[PDB]
Protein backbone atom coordinates (compact mmCIF):
# COMPACT_ATOMS: atom_id res chain seq x y z
CA UNK A 1 0.00 0.00 0.00
CA UNK A 2 3.01 2.48 0.92
CA UNK A 3 5.39 2.63 -1.98
CA UNK A 4 9.11 1.80 -1.18
CA UNK A 5 11.25 4.49 -2.42
CA UNK A 6 15.49 4.60 -2.33
CA UNK A 7 15.75 8.08 -2.77
CA UNK A 8 18.60 9.25 0.19
CA UNK A 9 17.23 12.82 0.90
CA UNK A 10 20.34 13.27 2.68
CA UNK A 11 22.74 12.69 -0.58
CA UNK A 12 24.74 15.16 -2.16
CA UNK A 13 23.51 14.70 -5.31
CA UNK A 14 19.47 15.35 -4.34
CA UNK A 15 21.15 18.79 -2.15
CA UNK A 16 22.52 19.30 -5.66
CA UNK A 17 18.95 19.80 -7.17
CA UNK A 18 16.52 18.54 -4.87
CA UNK A 19 13.19 19.28 -6.95
CA UNK A 20 12.93 16.07 -9.40
CA UNK A 21 13.50 14.00 -6.42
CA UNK A 22 10.55 15.88 -4.81
CA UNK A 23 8.21 15.62 -6.91
CA UNK A 24 8.84 11.84 -7.62
CA UNK A 25 8.31 11.93 -3.38
CA UNK A 26 4.66 14.00 -3.79
CA UNK A 27 3.82 12.16 -6.81
CA UNK A 28 4.23 8.56 -5.32
CA UNK A 29 1.24 9.32 -2.69
CA UNK A 30 0.45 10.88 0.34
CA UNK A 31 2.76 8.44 2.46
CA UNK A 32 6.20 6.54 0.97
CA UNK A 33 8.30 4.40 2.97
CA UNK A 34 12.32 5.24 2.19
CA UNK A 35 14.46 2.37 2.68
CA UNK A 36 17.55 4.01 3.17
CA UNK A 37 17.04 5.30 6.55
CA UNK A 38 13.55 3.28 7.58
CA UNK A 39 11.43 6.56 7.92
CA UNK A 40 8.23 7.40 6.57
CA UNK A 41 8.03 10.84 4.32
CA UNK A 42 5.43 13.02 3.48
CA UNK A 43 6.02 15.53 0.44
CA UNK A 44 3.02 16.87 0.19
CA UNK A 45 1.55 20.58 1.64
CA UNK A 46 -1.98 18.46 2.90
CA UNK A 47 0.14 15.87 4.63
CA UNK A 48 3.56 18.28 5.84
CA UNK A 49 0.43 20.40 7.31
CA UNK A 50 -1.45 18.01 8.87
CA UNK A 51 1.44 16.12 10.43
CA UNK A 52 2.73 19.77 11.86
CA UNK A 53 -0.79 20.43 13.60
CA UNK A 54 -0.71 17.06 15.33
CA UNK A 55 1.80 17.27 17.90
CA UNK A 56 0.19 15.12 20.31
CA UNK A 57 0.32 11.82 17.29
CA UNK A 58 3.39 13.38 15.96
CA UNK A 59 5.63 14.35 18.71
CA UNK A 60 9.00 16.26 19.09
CA UNK A 61 10.45 15.10 22.37
CA UNK A 62 11.86 11.55 20.68
CA UNK A 63 13.32 14.02 18.47
CA UNK A 64 12.80 16.16 15.37
CA UNK A 65 16.30 14.67 13.64
CA UNK A 66 16.52 11.13 12.38
CA UNK A 67 17.46 9.58 15.76
CA UNK A 68 15.20 8.44 18.52
CA UNK A 69 15.73 10.05 21.74
CA UNK A 70 13.87 6.71 22.98
CA UNK A 71 16.36 4.58 21.44
CA UNK A 72 19.76 6.89 20.82
CA UNK A 73 21.41 9.00 23.56
CA UNK A 74 20.95 12.72 21.99
CA UNK A 75 24.48 14.36 21.16
CA UNK A 76 23.99 17.10 23.19
CA UNK A 77 20.56 18.09 26.03
CA UNK A 78 17.52 18.10 24.69
CA UNK A 79 16.21 21.38 23.70
CA UNK A 80 13.66 22.83 25.73
CA UNK A 81 11.47 24.26 23.00
CA UNK A 82 12.64 22.23 19.81
CA UNK A 83 12.70 18.83 21.39
CA UNK A 84 9.96 19.40 23.50
CA UNK A 85 6.17 18.38 23.35
CA UNK A 86 3.18 20.14 25.94
CA UNK A 87 2.84 20.99 28.05
CA UNK A 88 6.77 20.97 29.40
CA UNK A 89 7.34 22.80 25.35
CA UNK A 90 4.35 25.37 26.70
CA UNK A 91 5.95 27.51 29.36
CA UNK A 92 9.28 28.08 27.88
CA UNK A 93 7.73 28.50 24.59
CA UNK A 94 6.24 31.37 26.14
CA UNK A 95 9.36 32.91 27.40
CA UNK A 96 10.83 33.12 24.21
CA UNK A 97 7.21 34.32 22.51
CA UNK A 98 7.82 37.33 24.71
CA UNK A 99 11.63 37.92 24.46
CA UNK A 100 11.49 38.13 20.93
CA UNK A 101 8.12 39.62 21.03
CA UNK A 102 6.46 42.98 18.96
CA UNK A 103 8.07 45.16 22.08
CA UNK A 104 11.66 44.13 21.02
CA UNK A 105 11.28 44.43 17.39
CA UNK A 106 10.34 48.16 18.39
CA UNK A 107 13.38 48.58 20.14
CA UNK A 108 15.88 47.33 17.93
CA UNK A 109 14.65 48.00 14.50
CA UNK A 110 16.19 51.29 14.05
CA UNK A 111 19.22 49.56 14.61
CA UNK A 112 18.38 46.69 12.48
CA UNK A 113 17.73 48.78 9.32
CA UNK A 114 20.54 51.62 9.82
CA UNK A 115 23.42 48.42 9.89
CA UNK A 116 21.00 46.99 6.69
CA UNK A 117 21.69 50.63 4.78
CA UNK A 118 25.04 50.53 6.00
CA UNK A 119 26.34 46.98 4.50
CA UNK A 120 24.34 47.94 1.25
CA UNK A 121 26.01 51.05 0.85
CA UNK A 122 29.66 49.19 1.75
CA UNK A 123 28.98 46.85 -1.22
CA UNK A 124 28.36 49.26 -3.46
CA UNK A 125 31.72 50.44 -2.57
CA UNK A 126 33.04 47.33 -3.89
CA UNK A 127 30.87 46.72 -6.78
CA UNK A 128 31.61 42.71 -7.02
CA UNK A 129 31.09 41.36 -4.00
CA UNK A 130 30.14 37.68 -3.01
CA UNK A 131 26.48 38.04 -1.76
CA UNK A 132 26.91 34.97 0.78
CA UNK A 133 30.06 36.06 2.75
CA UNK A 134 29.89 39.61 2.20
CA UNK A 135 25.38 40.13 2.50
CA UNK A 136 24.05 37.20 3.88
CA UNK A 137 26.57 36.36 6.01
CA UNK A 138 28.01 39.65 7.15
CA UNK A 139 24.76 41.44 7.95
CA UNK A 140 23.13 39.02 10.51
CA UNK A 141 26.61 38.88 12.01
CA UNK A 142 27.18 42.67 12.15
CA UNK A 143 23.21 42.63 14.28
CA UNK A 144 22.55 39.42 15.71
CA UNK A 145 25.38 38.47 18.37
CA UNK A 146 25.35 42.10 19.22
CA UNK A 147 21.33 41.92 19.86
CA UNK A 148 21.74 38.83 21.84
CA UNK A 149 24.65 40.28 24.44
CA UNK A 150 27.25 38.36 23.47
CA UNK A 151 31.14 39.38 23.84
CA UNK A 152 32.86 40.20 20.77
CA UNK A 153 35.88 37.41 21.67
CA UNK A 154 34.75 33.86 19.97
CA UNK A 155 32.22 35.16 17.30
CA UNK A 156 33.81 32.80 14.99
CA UNK A 157 32.09 29.80 16.56
CA UNK A 158 28.85 30.73 15.84
CA UNK A 159 28.43 29.42 12.56
CA UNK A 160 30.30 26.47 12.96
CA UNK A 161 28.16 25.39 15.68
CA UNK A 162 24.87 25.89 13.77
CA UNK A 163 26.09 23.61 10.59
CA UNK A 164 27.01 21.17 13.15
CA UNK A 165 23.14 21.45 14.67
CA UNK A 166 21.82 21.59 11.45
CA UNK A 167 23.85 18.63 10.41
CA UNK A 168 23.16 16.62 13.49
CA UNK A 169 19.52 16.33 12.52
CA UNK A 170 20.46 14.53 10.01
CA UNK A 171 20.76 10.89 9.48
CA UNK A 172 24.58 9.53 10.26
CA UNK A 173 26.05 10.18 7.30
CA UNK A 174 29.68 11.26 6.55
CA UNK A 175 28.22 15.55 7.07
CA UNK A 176 26.89 14.22 10.51
CA UNK A 177 30.01 12.35 11.84
CA UNK A 178 32.50 15.05 10.29
CA UNK A 179 30.13 17.61 12.23
CA UNK A 180 30.04 16.01 15.59
CA UNK A 181 34.04 15.18 15.58
CA UNK A 182 34.86 18.56 15.55
CA UNK A 183 32.12 20.28 17.60
CA UNK A 184 34.03 20.02 21.14
CA UNK A 185 35.19 23.94 20.97
CA UNK A 186 32.01 25.39 19.27
CA UNK A 187 29.87 23.83 22.09
CA UNK A 188 32.43 24.63 24.83
CA UNK A 189 32.34 27.87 23.58
CA UNK A 190 28.25 28.10 23.24
CA UNK A 191 27.92 26.89 26.38
CA UNK A 192 29.73 29.12 28.18
CA UNK A 193 27.69 31.83 27.02
CA UNK A 194 24.66 30.81 27.82
CA UNK A 195 25.74 31.99 31.03
CA UNK A 196 23.90 34.97 33.15
CA UNK A 197 26.85 36.86 33.64
CA UNK A 198 28.32 36.16 29.90
CA UNK A 199 25.47 38.21 28.37
CA UNK A 200 25.31 41.91 28.15
CA UNK A 201 21.98 44.10 29.70
CA UNK A 202 19.12 44.22 27.80
CA UNK A 203 20.00 41.72 25.08
CA UNK A 204 18.02 38.59 24.26
CA UNK A 205 20.08 36.60 26.52
CA UNK A 206 19.86 38.87 29.24
CA UNK A 207 16.08 39.00 28.92
CA UNK A 208 15.56 35.36 29.18
CA UNK A 209 17.79 35.33 32.25
CA UNK A 210 15.32 37.81 33.82
CA UNK A 211 12.46 35.86 33.07
CA UNK A 212 13.66 33.02 35.49
CA UNK A 213 11.66 34.74 38.43
CA UNK A 214 8.32 34.40 37.01
CA UNK A 215 7.54 30.94 37.75
CA UNK A 216 7.66 30.19 33.76
CA UNK A 217 11.07 28.94 33.78
CA UNK A 218 13.41 28.38 36.63
CA UNK A 219 16.69 29.58 36.29
CA UNK A 220 18.47 26.48 35.56
CA UNK A 221 16.45 26.65 32.44
CA UNK A 222 17.81 29.74 30.85
CA UNK A 223 20.87 29.14 29.75
CA UNK A 224 19.17 26.02 27.88
CA UNK A 225 17.15 28.69 26.24
CA UNK A 226 20.02 30.80 25.46
CA UNK A 227 21.55 27.62 23.61
CA UNK A 228 18.51 27.84 21.69
CA UNK A 229 19.07 30.94 19.94
CA UNK A 230 22.50 30.84 19.34
CA UNK A 231 21.80 27.16 17.92
CA UNK A 232 18.63 29.01 15.42
CA UNK A 233 19.15 32.66 15.18
CA UNK A 234 21.76 33.16 12.92
CA UNK A 235 22.39 30.31 10.15
CA UNK A 236 18.70 30.34 9.63
CA UNK A 237 18.45 34.32 8.73
CA UNK A 238 22.33 34.16 6.94
CA UNK A 239 20.27 31.23 4.31
CA UNK A 240 17.15 32.91 4.77
CA UNK A 241 18.52 36.57 3.34
CA UNK A 242 21.01 34.63 1.31
CA UNK A 243 17.69 32.57 -0.76
CA UNK A 244 15.84 36.08 -0.99
CA UNK A 245 19.43 37.74 -2.54
CA UNK A 246 19.58 34.08 -4.92
CA UNK A 247 16.07 35.31 -6.28
CA UNK A 248 16.52 38.80 -6.71
CA UNK A 249 19.60 38.17 -8.82
CA UNK A 250 17.91 35.05 -11.13
CA UNK A 251 14.56 37.27 -11.42
CA UNK A 252 15.34 40.47 -12.63
CA UNK A 253 11.76 41.07 -13.02
CA UNK A 254 10.98 40.88 -9.69
CA UNK A 255 14.12 43.32 -8.53
CA UNK A 256 12.59 46.26 -10.51
CA UNK A 257 9.31 45.15 -9.02
CA UNK A 258 10.35 45.32 -5.67
CA UNK A 259 12.76 48.56 -6.56
CA UNK A 260 9.25 50.45 -7.55
CA UNK A 261 7.84 49.69 -4.16
CA UNK A 262 10.13 49.21 -1.92
CA UNK A 263 7.01 48.39 0.49
CA UNK A 264 7.00 44.51 -1.03
CA UNK A 265 10.03 44.07 0.59
CA UNK A 266 8.75 42.28 3.81
CA UNK A 267 6.63 39.66 1.11
CA UNK A 268 9.69 39.52 -0.81
CA UNK A 269 11.40 38.31 1.81
CA UNK A 270 8.46 35.88 2.83
CA UNK A 271 7.92 34.33 -0.84
CA UNK A 272 12.01 33.62 -0.87
CA UNK A 273 11.42 31.73 2.59
CA UNK A 274 9.13 29.83 0.55
CA UNK A 275 10.58 29.46 -2.49
CA UNK A 276 13.69 28.14 -1.57
CA UNK A 277 12.85 26.89 2.06
CA UNK A 278 16.32 27.34 3.52
CA UNK A 279 14.93 24.96 6.83
CA UNK A 280 14.14 22.33 4.37
CA UNK A 281 13.19 19.14 6.60
CA UNK A 282 12.06 17.64 9.89
CA UNK A 283 11.34 14.52 11.55
CA UNK A 284 8.52 13.49 14.08
CA UNK A 285 7.37 10.51 16.00
CA UNK A 286 4.23 8.89 16.23
CA UNK A 287 3.34 8.16 19.75
CA UNK A 288 0.99 5.71 18.40
CA UNK A 289 -0.80 3.83 15.41
CA UNK A 290 -2.03 6.67 12.91
CA UNK A 291 -3.73 6.66 9.78
CA UNK A 292 -2.49 9.80 7.31
CA UNK A 293 -3.42 9.71 3.44
CA UNK A 294 -4.78 6.07 3.82
CA UNK A 295 -1.49 4.76 4.95
CA UNK A 296 -1.20 3.04 8.66
CA UNK A 297 1.50 4.24 10.25
CA UNK A 298 2.74 2.37 13.33
CA UNK A 299 3.89 3.87 16.99
CA UNK A 300 7.16 4.85 17.37
CA UNK A 301 7.71 5.98 13.47
CA UNK A 302 9.98 8.75 12.32
CA UNK A 303 7.86 10.31 10.00
CA UNK A 304 10.15 13.09 7.56
CA UNK A 305 8.20 15.87 6.83
CA UNK A 306 9.40 17.67 3.55
CA UNK A 307 8.60 21.39 4.21
CA UNK A 308 10.70 22.52 1.29
CA UNK A 309 8.63 20.56 -0.87
CA UNK A 310 5.39 21.82 1.00
CA UNK A 311 6.69 24.90 -0.61
CA UNK A 312 6.27 23.51 -4.13
CA UNK A 313 3.51 21.30 -3.99
CA UNK A 314 1.11 22.48 -7.45
CA UNK A 315 -2.04 20.75 -4.94
CA UNK A 316 -1.63 23.81 -3.08
CA UNK A 317 0.25 26.62 -4.96
CA UNK A 318 -0.12 28.28 -8.53
CA UNK A 319 2.84 28.07 -10.14
CA UNK A 320 4.97 26.88 -7.24
CA UNK A 321 8.10 27.13 -9.39
CA UNK A 322 7.86 30.89 -9.79
CA UNK A 323 9.39 33.57 -7.66
CA UNK A 324 6.55 36.45 -7.53
CA UNK A 325 7.19 38.89 -4.29
CA UNK A 326 3.37 39.41 -4.51
CA UNK A 327 2.12 36.22 -4.61
CA UNK A 328 -0.52 35.29 -1.47
CA UNK A 329 2.09 33.62 0.79
CA UNK A 330 0.26 32.72 4.07
CA UNK A 331 0.23 29.24 5.00
CA UNK A 332 3.33 28.43 3.42
CA UNK A 333 5.84 25.92 5.97
CA UNK A 334 9.31 27.27 6.01
CA UNK A 335 8.74 28.81 9.18
CA UNK A 336 7.07 25.46 10.18
CA UNK A 337 3.21 25.50 11.54
CA UNK A 338 1.39 25.00 14.25
CA UNK A 339 2.73 24.86 18.32
CA UNK A 340 6.20 25.31 17.64
CA UNK A 341 6.51 27.89 14.68
CA UNK A 342 9.09 29.24 14.32
CA UNK A 343 9.42 31.28 17.69
CA UNK A 344 12.00 33.99 16.15
CA UNK A 345 10.15 34.34 13.03
CA UNK A 346 9.69 38.43 14.21
CA UNK A 347 13.29 38.69 13.99
CA UNK A 348 13.82 36.87 10.69
CA UNK A 349 11.39 38.97 8.67
CA UNK A 350 12.70 42.34 10.62
CA UNK A 351 16.45 41.34 9.33
CA UNK A 352 14.96 40.12 6.12
CA UNK A 353 12.61 43.58 5.56
CA UNK A 354 15.16 45.79 6.52
CA UNK A 355 17.88 44.44 4.04
CA UNK A 356 15.55 43.80 1.03
CA UNK A 357 14.66 47.34 1.76
CA UNK A 358 17.81 48.67 1.36
CA UNK A 359 18.27 47.08 -1.87
CA UNK A 360 15.44 48.09 -3.65
CA UNK A 361 15.98 51.84 -2.78
CA UNK A 362 20.06 51.62 -3.38
CA UNK A 363 20.51 48.82 -6.33
CA UNK A 364 19.73 49.15 -9.50
CA UNK A 365 20.62 45.74 -10.80
CA UNK A 366 22.61 42.31 -8.91
CA UNK A 367 23.82 40.61 -11.78
CA UNK A 368 25.29 36.75 -11.15
CA UNK A 369 28.97 36.93 -12.16
CA UNK A 370 31.21 34.30 -11.07
CA UNK A 371 30.58 30.20 -10.30
CA UNK A 372 28.00 29.60 -8.03
CA UNK A 373 28.69 27.45 -4.97
CA UNK A 374 26.59 25.33 -3.23
CA UNK A 375 26.72 24.69 0.80
CA UNK A 376 25.70 20.86 1.62
CA UNK A 377 23.94 20.54 4.71
CA UNK A 378 21.66 18.04 6.25
CA UNK A 379 19.00 20.49 7.16
CA UNK A 380 19.83 23.94 5.82
CA UNK A 381 19.50 24.50 1.88
CA UNK A 382 21.90 27.58 0.92
CA UNK A 383 24.73 28.62 -1.11
CA UNK A 384 28.36 28.68 -0.40
CA UNK A 385 29.31 31.13 -2.78
CA UNK A 386 27.40 33.53 -4.84
CA UNK A 387 29.44 36.46 -6.40
CA UNK A 388 27.20 39.35 -7.83
CA UNK A 389 28.04 42.15 -9.43
CA UNK A 390 25.52 45.31 -7.57
CA UNK A 391 24.48 48.32 -10.10
CA UNK A 392 24.08 51.59 -8.05
CA UNK A 393 20.51 53.21 -8.59
C1 LIG B 1 14.50 32.54 7.75
C2 LIG B 1 14.82 32.27 9.03
C3 LIG B 1 14.21 31.08 9.81
C4 LIG B 1 13.60 29.98 9.34
C5 LIG B 1 13.36 29.61 7.85
C6 LIG B 1 13.19 29.17 10.47
C7 LIG B 1 12.53 27.96 10.44
C8 LIG B 1 11.96 27.34 11.55
C9 LIG B 1 11.08 26.19 11.54
C10 LIG B 1 10.60 25.43 10.28
C11 LIG B 1 10.74 25.88 12.80
C12 LIG B 1 9.80 24.73 13.23
C13 LIG B 1 10.55 23.57 13.88
C14 LIG B 1 9.64 22.39 14.09
O1 LIG B 1 8.45 22.43 13.70
O2 LIG B 1 10.13 21.38 14.68
C15 LIG B 1 11.40 26.84 13.67
C16 LIG B 1 11.33 26.87 15.05
C17 LIG B 1 12.14 27.63 15.85
N1 LIG B 1 12.90 28.72 15.46
FE1 LIG B 1 13.00 29.48 13.55
N2 LIG B 1 13.59 29.84 11.62
C18 LIG B 1 14.21 31.01 11.25
C19 LIG B 1 14.74 31.98 12.08
C20 LIG B 1 14.83 31.91 13.45
C21 LIG B 1 15.37 32.91 14.35
C22 LIG B 1 15.95 34.27 13.89
C23 LIG B 1 15.29 32.44 15.60
C24 LIG B 1 15.72 33.10 16.93
C25 LIG B 1 16.14 34.37 17.01
C26 LIG B 1 14.68 31.13 15.54
C27 LIG B 1 14.41 30.30 16.61
C28 LIG B 1 13.56 29.21 16.57
C29 LIG B 1 13.20 28.38 17.70
C30 LIG B 1 13.72 28.58 19.13
C31 LIG B 1 12.35 27.43 17.27
C32 LIG B 1 11.67 26.33 18.11
C33 LIG B 1 10.26 26.82 18.44
C34 LIG B 1 9.45 25.76 19.14
O3 LIG B 1 9.88 24.58 19.15
O4 LIG B 1 8.37 26.10 19.70
N3 LIG B 1 14.40 30.83 14.22
N4 LIG B 1 12.13 27.72 12.88
O1 LIG C 1 16.04 24.97 20.27
C1 LIG C 1 16.99 24.82 19.45
O2 LIG C 1 18.15 24.55 19.86
C2 LIG C 1 16.72 24.91 17.96
C3 LIG C 1 17.69 24.49 17.07
C4 LIG C 1 17.45 24.56 15.71
C5 LIG C 1 16.25 25.05 15.24
O3 LIG C 1 16.09 25.07 13.85
C6 LIG C 1 15.06 25.81 13.27
F1 LIG C 1 13.85 25.29 13.59
F2 LIG C 1 15.22 25.70 11.93
F3 LIG C 1 15.13 27.12 13.64
C7 LIG C 1 15.27 25.46 16.13
C8 LIG C 1 15.51 25.40 17.49
CL1 LIG D 1 25.98 22.41 22.77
Amino acid sequence: TIPHLAIDPFSLDFFDDPYPDQQTLRDAGPVVYLDKWNVYGVARYAEVHAVLNDPTTFCSSRGVGLSDFKKEKPWRPPSLILEADPPAHTRPRAVLSKVLSPATMKTIRDGFAAAADAKVDELLQRGCIDAIADLAEAYPLSVFPDAMGLKQEGREHLLPYAGLVFNAFGPPNELRQTAIERSAPHQAYVNEQCQRPNLAPGGFGACIHAFTDTGEITPDEAPLLVRSLLSAGLDTTVNGIGAAVYCLARFPGELQRLRSDPTLARNAFEEAVRFESPVQTFFRTTTREVELGGAVIGEGEKVLMFLGSANRDPRRWSDPDLYDITRKTSGHVGFGSGVHMCVGQLVARLEGEVMLSALARKVAAIDIDGPVKRRFNNTLRGLESLPVKLTPA
